[PDB]
């Protein structure tokens, strides 16, 4: 079970994180959603009851994932868990010829940044927090889940920014836990499909084998409960996908 | 949930199909292992209770599987989980230099008999049993976990025949998976590292120290709930999941 | 250079190991085809010159394979690599809900038979006479090349026996790399995706670029790289167009 | 045969770039090596002779790739192959519990941005170069190979930002492929295990001696020369795309 855990779920104002948020509150355990100012954090927060905070913070700072773990330390006493979801896609062309257009380099440089850089922000500054923890009965101090894709298999045309950063947490996740398994922390990536978030925001559903339909949050959040329930999942990443495999 | 669901589980006498059936059944379901007679797959069953049968089969043949499957049905009424767990190892070389030995064709011919071609017989013939429920409210009507290795990834010195055999059952995964979409039966893939079963329990405990953590031997019952996972979540499918504790294995 | 070497190629009177024998022939090389008596190995070995011959075999007889590595060892006085392209293939669903069909058991073996226990049947005893050579400078004694596909990775609906087949190709490549490391052999496969032979001749539109059915000229020469390049070992190489394959 | 082709070749001072340089102008190519100022690019490419010119350029800069491309295709006409091998190492562990200090983000962000936003800066600029070409027989104008590394795979312990970086290497070769196949440009990464170049010093010293007893067959650090030859097959075979091709002796990483 995840009674009494705590974890902090970046991406925790909507989508995935939210949903994952949902059900570990609803479990037993205390959630702090990490996410940007403008989004609505609060609110859902709020709804959630007193064992779930909103922790303002984009995921590219230092200073502000310090500022949102040493909150949640400082309300909770503690860290056990933390979802890496918060993330953004963009779909432009490497070159696209007809308009003679090349990708920028800042709308690449910015996807990775935030996907890629934010997600290994947070892992370094959580790895520590986790390892105050007293291990527990079989050596654990804590897991640390992260947000891939299936584009970092797959990647289709114009996806060339977002399939390099969720490539870049896939290529990361074995030595992160080979670096943290001395103090007793797992790390896993999940590499979801499709799914029915706003990051969609008209006929994906049909692609998806079986079920047909893309995925419903909560399914992504039930696997992230079975991933800190297990003991012996480590260093691996879950495609969540409905057995699609994505054309160009 | 998986109270209520029917699940055969071959392999089931022992190691990770036992530890599964136990879990299985201390949380609702009914479970029937299937497992050579000689096996103390007879016990098992008793010792888990009513809710768990045993049914005597080779998974290499056609006609006991088939007489397995339908014991279950007849007792059960359906079949809603299948979990492939029979399978056997051997350790030699293609070819041994000091000894100036060849591996023989029938001890490969073997391995990839009982656990690829033996896999493959028990989930063509349960598709079709599972083919005959209503599907549920999402569409699903059965789910098949196979059990593969590290070793279909990093095949160690002496493991031709046994990477060749689960190699095989990860090849298998998506086409199966894809073959099955219309009729909504799931197909997932487990994939262990090291695990203390009667197949491992110095020679041991040096294969634990290479685990990054924890680090140790996989104990059945974390097969087991990962095997639960599988189950429950309706999105998982045409996959293969690594369950070992961030290893790597080396020659 | 695969000047003055010896290969013996599996699956040669046709598709892709016959293109890989007109290749290392014409760079020099010699080449033996093995295959089933009823292909066209004669004619095929004819028209290469003396330097091709064909030795008929099935690659599930021991004593086939057997047989025609020592009439390669004999006249030719060695062998320094193996080609694996002896295969075959089957379109044919797990359980048909429309017919009620259930795919049958035999013919899931006996494409496993061919294509997986073939392909380690000609490894094993291949390697044994590969040891028998002196060392290279490098330390090499051979090179194993076996051809696996990309249905191993993403296998269509109708394919789960060739998939489960070249699934085990792949499986199995690291740890007989590994087995073989101590003698200096080499062991590679190579997964094509769909190539212009009689096992196949809108499939060529879906490969992006280049936008058709391989060449087996284009397999021919990846195989005279993997010959030539002696750190590649224990690695499958998609030969593909960047096809991924749909249901 | 490469013969008349012009190679950009990022990283060619040094290691696997220069040796990439030496076998294409061999074999009759003509070779830029784009690399730092600080390198001895100046001196390799006058050795290499006069089909071979340095282009002084960091990769990360958009200015300096642009205008080490433009004076490849004022100077021989046109780009028909581009070779990324410009990247640095760091081995620092995420968080270090004896010493108590945890990677620092500028670490990560310094090898991202060198190894995968400087090879996707080389591909995006020069793809438009490549697509100035007149089609071959076969639709082609252009290729382009990318190093990444077996790290992709088995990071090991303190290679979290190169594994990421290389991962990023591997996780965008077929998106790129896939954008770029309407205009007949392959492209292609190589995963090098462990070769003899001098990037080598980034590994302890008590490590680096023993890393040949790990490799299975041949038990030695790869010869640069190996890469360059693979780099050749890539060049030649008009229906490899879309894939990543690991180069290392069949070695799989320990922790
Ligand atoms: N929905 C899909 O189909 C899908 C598929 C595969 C992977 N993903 C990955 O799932 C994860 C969750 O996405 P989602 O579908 O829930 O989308 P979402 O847009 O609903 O939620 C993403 C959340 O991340 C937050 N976020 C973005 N940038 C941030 C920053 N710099 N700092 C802090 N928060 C930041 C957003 O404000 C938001 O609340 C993302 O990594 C996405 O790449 C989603
Ligand atoms: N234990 C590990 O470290 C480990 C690691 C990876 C994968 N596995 C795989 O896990 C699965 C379970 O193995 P285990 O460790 O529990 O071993 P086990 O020996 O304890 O259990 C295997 C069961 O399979 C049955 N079996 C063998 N051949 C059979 C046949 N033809 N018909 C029916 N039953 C047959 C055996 O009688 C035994 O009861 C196997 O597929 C094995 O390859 C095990
Ligand atoms: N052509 C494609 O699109 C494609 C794609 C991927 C993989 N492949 C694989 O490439 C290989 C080459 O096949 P191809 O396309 O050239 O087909 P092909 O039919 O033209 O030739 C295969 C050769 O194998 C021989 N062979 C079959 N069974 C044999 C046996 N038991 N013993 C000896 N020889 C036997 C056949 O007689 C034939 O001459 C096979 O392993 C195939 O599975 C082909
Ligand atoms: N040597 C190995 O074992 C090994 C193994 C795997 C992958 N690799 C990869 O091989 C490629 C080549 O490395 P190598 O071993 O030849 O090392 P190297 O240090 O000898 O040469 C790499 C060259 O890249 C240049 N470079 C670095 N940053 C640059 C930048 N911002 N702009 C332009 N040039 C820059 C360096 O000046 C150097 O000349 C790298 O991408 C490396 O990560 C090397
Ligand atoms: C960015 C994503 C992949 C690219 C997708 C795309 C890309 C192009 C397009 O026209 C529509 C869509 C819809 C869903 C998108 C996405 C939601 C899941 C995600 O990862």
């Amino acid at each position: 079970s995840v009674k009494g855990l705590v974890a902090v779920i970046t991406g925790g104002a909507s989508g995935l994180g939210l949903s994952t948020a949902k059900r570990l509150v609803g479990q037993g355990a205390t959630a702090v959603l990490l996410d940007v100012p403008n989004s609505e954090g609060e609110t859902e927060a709020k709804k959630l009851g007193g064992n779930c905070i909103f922790a303002p913070a984009n995921v590219t700072s230092e200073k502000e994932v310090q500022a949102a773990l040493t909150l949640a330390k400082e309300k909770f006493g503690r860290i056990d868990v933390a979802v890496n979801c918060a993330g953004i896609a963009v779909a432009i062309k490497t070159y696209h010829e007809k308009k003679n257009q090349v990708h920028t380099l800042e709308d690449f440089q910015r996807v990775i940044n935030v996907n890629l850089i934010g997600t290994f922000n947070v892992i370094r500054l959580v790895a520590g927090v986790m390892g105050q923890n007293e291990p527990d009965q079989g050596g654990q101090r804590g897991v640390i889940i992260n947000t891939a894709s299936v584009a970092a298999f797959e990647g289709q045309v114009g996806q060339a920014a977002y399939s390099a950063s969720k490539g870049g947490i896939v290529g990361m996740t074995l030595p992160i836990a080979r670096d943290l398994a001395p103090i007793g922390i797992r790390v896993v990536t999940i590499a979801p499909g499709l799914f029915a978030t706003p990051l969609l925001t008209n006929f994906l559903a049909s692609q998806v084998p079986f079920p047909s339909r893309l995925g419903d949050p909560a399914e992504y959040a039930h696997l992230v409960q079975m991933v800190i329930e297990n003991p012996f999942l480590n260093g691996e990443v879950i495609r969540l996908d409905g057995a699609i495999r994505m054309q160009p």
